[PDB]
């Protein structure tokens, strides 16, 4: 009937989450719900069956949906897209402890460094490439079965939503240009009237193709041969082939065109060029900025949140998109939103972890790593080897 | 939180830049910072810890950003390319001693002549194909290690940023003209309105292609044969083959068209024409002067900017782009701003220069070295075998 949240905790609603509740009960209890139906723990399978006992469940008569808060934004003062990433990671109080906790929730081991004993305590925070790497300090030594191997937390990936009336570029400057093609002309009109009726048009294309074959092939020969000083031979053969081939093409084409509205008896000159040029420009603007977010180490023996629970501290890594939908096994909303349905757990158990630390904690917890975030950008655009035109209708002369 | 410059000079804004704090102190010295952490020097390398000591680090309480500023634009008198190029390479003041100050404090040996003991001082400089070169005068004699082997500084790839409004352009001229096709025509009506229903098109193509196959292959047989006068034989075989194909091509297109409106009961004539020729005018505008600066010599011994700061003398080559962003290894500005992040210090170490020359040196060589050019152009465009066409719409006759 209703949907049912195993936190909040009629026998389809029973059903439908039967293995959440068989999970929180004693091997060989037995618990009533409505109707006269009743609910066998394990050692029974969790059988469900018309009876009565001493113990029952029942659902609040006012529960909750249970759902991750939205915060405000967090405004970032500006600069360009590496100045903006640099005050984002190294931020405790708003990006690494909410991480940190984050990855300790869901069964990473040893989130933190050497000179603490809290977890996000003790980080350090490195560039790498186009990305950023936050790891505990692991300098002096440790005490703990792999307390050398620390969670790594990886940021990449960052995109811009813009506001739409906050663009703004500048000068458009070229370097290295090479001519393509030019062409000259003239519009004459002896009529008495004006006329439009003109076009001259210069194109330019470019492409390339690649293929691939397979052939394989058989044949059978029967030769006959009588020496009768003469010797007279005959040969009759046959043969079988089979071929398959697959291939594929890109075209690239930029064209230009002019058609010049000329009056009566009169002539207008015209004038097309083409060239291959490097393009540059300066531009702003204003966004919100949305990243990958990437866990990576071993997992706890004794329990961490991934579906299937393993417990042979295996090497573990996981992506999530903060920011808007891509996909289910990177959303972090989508898999909390439908805990209530058994059959679509395929990632993380988001039940097992509000059982562990309660249903306040893990919404403040997950409210602050997918809080907004503002920030003013500056920067420079480049591109080799671009195109660049000229089309140009010149002053008329009279006949 | 906050960028911290290593020239100005939290545990994090300490481990940002550990690498520039743990190079600026003794071996076995302990220094301390807020919240009861201290950094240990070299020998401890560089371990950031809680603990106490007698010597602290601390920020500037009002400390400064250290941009390269900005100077206004030298003016250079007006003519073509060549003789704009030729009035800045000979400018001492402006471009010969600021170049070889900034090949000096990077780390180039040898930067100036054997007629004087200062550097930048009697230099030569000779035009090279397309480009210039500047170079110590190495007549006489010199005395040092590798004397002989002077730093040369080398000015090619200029080019032009324009003013949108002052463009111009002279006489169209043609010579070696060629046909390719022409067509002519009449438009006639009949009817009792006039009509602009009426196309006539010509149109021209050409192009290039080719391409490239690899093929490899193997077969097996296996032969009978029996001599029972008669002998009889039987061959049976298989094969299998495999071949990859790559290639490309290349098109070019001019398209004619003329579309007159004719008035009632009358006819109109038409012509279009289309040739290749050679196309030549003059030109002038006005505008700013980029160029590529590269910096050609061995590197000194004693210490040099290279991030890696080697000691072997290796010979050194490098191209800096004067003018707008391209590229990062190839920016100044870029790697000036960036000197707070040490992992994207790639190329130059510009810590190193301030340490050894002081930031109110660099900034002002590096200013004016990055100083605006302004100077107007005359030109003549020339280029062979392009197109010329013509378009006519004549005069109406009465039916």
């Amino acid at each position: 009937a209703e949907p049912v949240y195993p936190d909040q905790l009629n026998r389809e609603e029973a059903q439908s989450v039967k293995s959440n509740i068989v999970g929180m009960m004693g091997q060989w209890q037995i618990s009533g719900l409505a109707n006269g139906w009743v609910i066998m723990g394990p050692g029974y399978n969790g059988e469900i069956k018309p009876g009565t006992a001493s113990n029952t469940w029942c659902y609040p008569t006012n529960p909750v949906t249970g759902e991750i808060p939205t915060l405000s934004a967090l405004d970032i003062p500006d600069g360009d897209e590496v100045d903006v990433q640099w005050r984002l990671v190294h931020d405790s109080a708003n990006f690494i402890k909410p991480t940190s906790y984050l990855a300790h929730y869901l069964g990473y081991a040893w989130v933190g460094g050497n000179h603490s004993q809290y977890v996000g305590e003790d980080m350090d925070v490195t560039r790498d490439g186009d990305g950023w790497v936050i790891r505990g300090n692991n300098d002096g030594g440790c005490d703990g079965y792999r307390c050398g191997d620390k969670t790594a937390i990886k940021v990449s990936n960052f995109a811009y939503n813009l506001d739409p009336d906050s663009f703004k570029h500048g000068d458009v400057t070229q370097s290295d240009r090479q001519l393509v093609k030019t062409v000259v002309g003239w519009a004459v009109n002896d009529s008495d009237t004006p006329q439009s009726g003109y076009d001259v048009t210069l194109r330019y294309d470019t492409a390339t193709n690649w293929s691939k074959t397979n052939t394989y092939g058989l044949s059978e020969a029967v030769t006959t041969k009588n020496k009768f000083e003469t010797e007279l031979s005959i040969e009759i053969a046959a043969n079988q082939s089979w071929a398959s081939q697959n291939g594929g093409s890109t075209t690239t084409s930029l064209s230009q065109s002019v058609r010049p509205t000329v009056p009566a008896r009169s002539k207008i000159p015209v004038k097309i060029e083409l060239y291959k040029a490097d393009i540059s420009y300066p531009y702003e603007f204003k966004a919100d900025v949305s990243y990958d977010l990437t866990l990576s180490g071993f997992l706890r023996w004794g329990g961490n949140a991934w579906y299937t629970h393993p417990d042979n501290r295996p090497n573990w890594n996981h992506t999530f998109v903060i920011g808007p939908y891509k996909d289910k096994a990177s959303s972090i909303r989508y898999q909390w939103d439908k805990r209530y349905i058994p059959g679509e757990v395929k990632w993380w158990d988001w039940n097992w972890t509000i059982q562990q630390n309660g249903l306040s904690t893990m919404q403040n917890n997950l409210a602050r790593v997918l809080r907004p975030v503002r920030a003013g950008i500056t920067g420079d655009f480049s591109a080799e080897s671009q195109f660049a035109g000229n089309i140009e209708i010149g002053a008329p002369v009279p006949l």
